[PDB]
């Protein structure tokens, strides 16, 4: 039920608005070799959306330019100049990888770190959770943003339907999502070897239908990922590699396509997502059990159902919330400390 | 005051004594980037010295034997960083760290500043029938035969500490470095060198034409030892700061800003108090030449003090460092990358 988890996210991302254009310009240096897509993909990125609520942000990409934060997390030649710049630093990767604070001033990342001032935790899923927000402020979608949100100020696009039949008439009570196929399964690295050794398991239960490079089924790489998934009861949702925190987009693209994610990754992910709302594999002692409890939630509907409809996110007293309370205002306050705070941190011989 | 500083680091060093039980083996290897010096300073360590308490330890460097743990400073064992270096983890290679940042990462991370080594070091020393400072008896540290060499090695710090001597009366300020490589600890040097001259008995700045043999007997000639780390890190308070309290003079800090934390304020000068070196030199003067606040300065218990009891910031202590390490034994998890 991804509804409720859209909800919650909308309301995370409320903050007042700022008044009469006079955002303060932010300067921030990015990769030397982004081309104008990788860039394109930022500016297109919670973060950067968050920070444009008030600030007026110039990026760049030439090394003799003096800025207010250097973003990223360079390697090779890119990180040696990084030594020099000598700017603020804010360490930000997409990978399995803590951040080296000799190096950087700041960092944003996953892991369930506290270090004060110099580390905020954005998991890759708020940003996942921005893109399908905005997917979503089109007269077609069948998931609704709040009347007057941030999302829904901008105009909106009518191809969502088009685009994304089946997922919309499941989602629009129009099909049964007991009638389905059983799960998907969309990868493109076949070395995994906790993975694979899941995948054959599930995969004997019923076949399960790729739509990936790795054990593809359909003879094709499929075109819409969520139009898909959302043809199956399940979706085999592991992750590339495990970390403590590392939840990445994966399992929003499940709830997105109102499907059961089967997860795997983030041990701690239950601290993040509700339990009941999808078969943490980390809840089991072995895998074994865990093909049991997915063979189980298949042969009963009763217990199917129940799961596809808990909210994705867990609740106190009946408030749904983000895990440590994640919102555009946390973020907005971690940005202004750093911009606000002097002090160099990194080695500075 | 070394004397109530003593106190709570024995009193920090106590843990129950298990004796029903027996020491279980404990194996532990040590990287082979560690020189052999590197690994006689690690046997002779605080962390090794509490891990023996406990534990029946080997150490070795063959990277073909089955360990409990390994340690490194940049396989499937659990591996575990260590450094005296202003260096912070790298998490990716290390599935623990024993560090001096201010951070919280459950588990997998233990602040345990190189002060509560050079206090392990000082308390072993001092278990000696002539030595100025008292351990209490059935101390783990009295346990061992003492020595009795303590006084001829330091006359003047033992007559000071002793009261058979004024600690108004003598030089100004102390200077032990052989570093270079430290700017902002120079020019402190060249403005503090200015109230009055600035004994210098270490390589840097040399004085005295000669390198002193013993540093903690030098320091006890001064009202004031010139403390400064060589780096600034937030939390990275080493060794230096406790010869100056072990030597009965007043250190002239800088190094960690939030050195408050570890240690009471009233008992040294914090040269990041200060907007400027200026300002702190002017309050080093004041010092100099009022013996009431110099005096209140130098009788302040070094730690700080909550509900009557002197303590280490974060409750540094045996059982702290016991449970962390008895904590990841018992832990399957591998968190390096691999």
């Amino acid at each position: 039920m991804f509804q409720p988890l859209l909800d919650a996210y909308v309301e995370s991302a409320s903050i007042e608005k700022m008044a009469s254009k006079s955002p303060p310009p932010l300067k921030i240096a990015v990769a030397n070799w982004w081309g104008d897509e990788e860039i394109k993909e930022f500016k297109n990125s919670v973060l950067y959306f968050i920070l444009s609520q008030r600030y007026t942000i110039t990026l760049h990409q030439n090394p003799n330019e003096f800025s207010d934060l250097v973003f990223g997390n360079p390697l090779g030649s890119a990180r040696k100049i990084l030594s020099y710049q000598n700017a603020k630093r804010v360490f930000y990767t997409g990978e399995n990888e803590s951040p080296n604070f000799n190096l950087f001033d700041y960092a944003i990342g996953f892991d369930e770190l506290d270090f004060n001032d110099r580390y905020l935790r954005m998991p890759l899923y708020y940003d996942r959770l921005h893109h399908k927000a905005e997917s979503v402020n089109d007269t077609t979608a069948p998931y609704k943003l709040k009347d007057n949100s941030l999302y829904a100020l901008k105009k909106p696009s009518h191809c969502f339907k088009e685009k994304h039949p089946n997922l919309c008439a499941v989602v629009n009570d129009e099909s049964d999502p007991l009638k389905r196929g059983f799960a998907s399964f969309v990868a493109s690295n076949p070395n995994a070897p906790i993975r694979n050794a899941f995948y054959d398991a599930l995969n004997s239960i019923e076949p399960v239908t790729g739509g990936g490079s790795v054990r593809n089924t359909l003879g094709y790489n499929v075109k819409n990922k969520n139009e898909f998934l959302s043809q199956y009861k399940f979706n085999l949702c592991f992750e590339n590699t495990q970390g403590y925190g590392y939840v990445t987009e994966k399992i929003i693209d499940a709830y997105f396509s109102h499907t059961i994610p089967i997860y795997w990754g983030s041990p701690s992910v239950a601290k993040d997502f509700n339990p009941k709302s999808f078969v943490n594999v980390h809840d089991f002692k072995n895998f074994d059990e865990a093909i049991d409890y997915i063979k189980y939630l298949h042969t009963h509907k009763n217990a199917y159902l129940d799961m596809l409809y808990e909210n994705p996110l867990n609740t106190l007293d009946g408030k749904a919330y983000f895990y440590q309370n994640l919102s555009f205002k946390k973020i907005l306050a971690f940005f202004k400390t750093i911009l606000e705070n002097d002090t160099i941190y990194h080695d500075n011989p």
